[PDB]
């Protein structure tokens, strides 16, 4: 099974704009994490490898995924990278637990499609 990139942006275009939808819960997440700006120099000896709605439609945009595991993966690394760096109860860590249930309910059928 070969995929086509059009064919598989088609595909999971829907669960990535279902993240987007989320106001105000995506919020934190539409832009990359820049810790010079927001004064948080620790973040990237925290979070090596950062990941962000905004760099996932890119990737989703430009061919960068072969396989649908691929995106999945970087949605997760985007999920665990502020589970990781962000107190349980703030809002970053709460809105990412809104996406993750919305992620969730939305990517099982999509994947069975394909
Ligand atoms: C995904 N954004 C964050 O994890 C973040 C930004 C700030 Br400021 C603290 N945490």
């Amino acid at each position: 099974k070969i995929f086509k990139p059009e064919e598989l942006r088609q595909a999971l275009m829907p669960t990535l704009e279902a993240l987007y939808r989320q106001d105000p819960e995506s919020l934190p997440f539409r832009q990359p994490v820049d810790p010079q700006l927001l004064g948080i120099p620790d973040y990237f000896d925290i979070v090596k490898n950062p990941m962000d709605l905004s760099t996932i439609k890119r990737k989703l945009d430009t061919g960068q995924y072969q396989e649908p595991w691929q995106y999945v993966d970087d949605v997760w690394l985007m999920f665990n990278n502020a589970w990781l760096y962000n107190r349980k109860t703030s809002r970053v860590y709460k809105f990412c637990s809104k996406l993750a249930e919305v992620f969730e309910q939305e990517i099982d059928p999509v994947m069975q499609s394909l």
